[PDB]
């Protein structure tokens, strides 16, 4: 056997030498060198070191500025939270797992590590659909009289959590399971083994379709529609606001792909080539790189959203003067209203 199937795992190493041992009981320093694990640990450390402040700042800004309530703002507050969950929930176990060379915290660590990462990634994807739509509406303006409100915005957010849980929760209660991957320092869905007793084959197919293919079709298609009204370029007069948001949304989507296709692909590969000969590094990279998903979103947001940015610059300066080049939102100052 090219691998080493446990009743709990599958080390992509061969135990014709007895050196293979549970990623739940002892260091996997036989799969790779003790420094590569240190690198992982370093990286993860940096990720936590960054995913925390960025996602938190975003949180504090969004709420502290009472007018920042557009769907987009909602979605992003959402992502900021899901990102924070990743950070403490799983990133902590993954940093640790790396530090020790295996899941010292047992299958729970594997679960915290795998779950929150999937919970985080899916919320990201599903939010992307909520946006795709919100966008399609505000640009192709379907209803004669319409403009999303916080009431709908909260709907979409609640929805992304349901859809996300719909994907990430099952492996915790019987459908498929979270299992260490690569150098056994992160945990993902079981593609490696058939394990009739947990129905991996079915869930994986389920996830790839319901929680990957479909949303993508939806998002891509909705894009194919808005490739007419808000065609592509950038720089009423309100036209220039929505068209700039879209551009961001679009980027966000590309950003998502770069962060997940390499992984999703490696995952799909394995699923359809279980027992074949792949090593530990084969998954560690797309899997850990993928972990940037807990942080890139806010960056796009602060870089491509002139309103939020200046709002952050505002909070950061505890007062004003946000070095920009247009409406507002804040607290004591003029976060007053202007409806109709
Ligand atoms: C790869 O093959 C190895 C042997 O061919 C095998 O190692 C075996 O590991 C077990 C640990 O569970 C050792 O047994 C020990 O069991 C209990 C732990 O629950 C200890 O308290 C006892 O002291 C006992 O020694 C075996 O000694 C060891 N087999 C050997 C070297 O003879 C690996 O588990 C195999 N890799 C896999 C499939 O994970
Ligand atoms: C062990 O791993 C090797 C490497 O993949 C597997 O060998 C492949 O076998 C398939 C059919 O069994 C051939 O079509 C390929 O040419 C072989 N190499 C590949 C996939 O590139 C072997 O089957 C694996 N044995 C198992 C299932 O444990
Ligand atoms: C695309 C940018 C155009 C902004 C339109 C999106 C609506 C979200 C912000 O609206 C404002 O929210 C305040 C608190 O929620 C209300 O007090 C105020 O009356 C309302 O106008
Ligand atoms: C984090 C993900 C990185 C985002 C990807 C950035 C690529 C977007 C810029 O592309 C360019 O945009 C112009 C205006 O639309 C087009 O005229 C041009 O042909 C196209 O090449
Ligand atoms: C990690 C996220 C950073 C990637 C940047 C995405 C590439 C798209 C750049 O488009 C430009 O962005 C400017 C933001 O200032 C807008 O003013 C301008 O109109 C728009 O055309
Ligand atoms: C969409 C981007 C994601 C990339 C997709 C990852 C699949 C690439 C893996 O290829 C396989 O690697 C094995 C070695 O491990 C070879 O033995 C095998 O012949 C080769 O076919
Ligand atoms: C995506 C890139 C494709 C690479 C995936 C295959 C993993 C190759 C690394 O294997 C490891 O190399 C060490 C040094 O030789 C050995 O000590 C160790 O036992 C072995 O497991
Ligand atoms: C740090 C640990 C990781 C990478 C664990 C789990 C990740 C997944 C099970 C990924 C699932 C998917 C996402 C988030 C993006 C769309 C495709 C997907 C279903 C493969
Ligand atoms: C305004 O008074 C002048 C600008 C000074 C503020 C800029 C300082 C950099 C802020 C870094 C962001 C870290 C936030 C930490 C969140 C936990
Ligand atoms: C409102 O909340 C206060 C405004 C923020 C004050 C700006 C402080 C930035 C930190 C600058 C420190 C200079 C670096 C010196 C190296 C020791
Ligand atoms: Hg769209
Ligand atoms: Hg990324
Ligand atoms: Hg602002
Ligand atoms: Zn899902
Ligand atoms: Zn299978
Ligand atoms: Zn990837
Ligand atoms: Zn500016």
């Amino acid at each position: 056997m090219n691998g080493t199937e446990g009743p709990n795992f599958y080390v992509p190493f061969s135990n014709k030498t007895g050196v293979v041992r549970s990623p739940f009981e002892a260091p996997q320093y036989y799969l790779a060198e003790p420094w590569q694990f240190s690198m992982l640990a370093a990286y993860m450390f940096l990720l936590i070191m960054l995913g925390f402040p960025i996602n938190f700042l975003t949180l504090y800004v969004t709420v502290q500025h009472k007018k920042l309530r557009t769907p987009l703002n909602y979605i992003l507050l959402n992502l900021a939270v899901a990102d924070l969950f990743m950070v403490f929930g799983g990133f902590t176990t993954t940093l640790y797992t790396s530090l020790h060379g295996y899941f010292v915290f047992g299958p729970t660590g594997c679960n915290l590590e795998g779950f929150f990462a999937t919970l985080g990634g899916e919320i990201a994807l599903w939010s992307l659909v909520v946006l795709a739509i919100e966008r399609y509406v505000v640009v192709c303006k379907p209803m004669s009289n319409f403009r999303f409100g916080e009431n709908h915005a909260i709907m979409g957010v609640a929805f992304t959590w349901v859809m996300a849980l719909a994907c990430a929760a099952p492996p915790l209660v019987g459908w498929s399971r979270y299992i260490p991957e690569g150098m056994q320092c992160s945990c993902g869905i079981d593609y490696y083994t058939p394990h009739e007793e947990t129905n991996n084959e079915s869930f994986v197919i389920y996830m790839f379709v319901v929680h990957f293919i479909i949303p993508l079709i939806v998002i891509f298609f909705c894009y194919g529609q808005l490739v007419f009204t808000v065609k592509e370029a950038a720089a009423a007069t309100t036209q220039k606001a929505e068209k700039e948001v879209t551009r961001m949304v679009i980027i966000m989507v590309i950003a998502f792909l770069i962060c997940w296709l390499p992984y999703a692909g490696v995952a799909f590969y394995i699923f359809t080539h279980q027992g074949s000969d792949f090593g530990p590094i084969f998954m560690t990279i797309p899997a850990f790189f993928a972990k940037t998903s807990a942080v890139y979103n806010p960056v796009i947001y602060i870089m491509m959203n002139k309103q939020f940015r200046n709002c952050m610059v505002t909070t950061l300066c505890c007062g004003k003067n946000p070095l920009g080049d247009s409406t507002t939102v804040s607290k004591t100052e003029t976060s007053q209203v202007a409806p109709a």
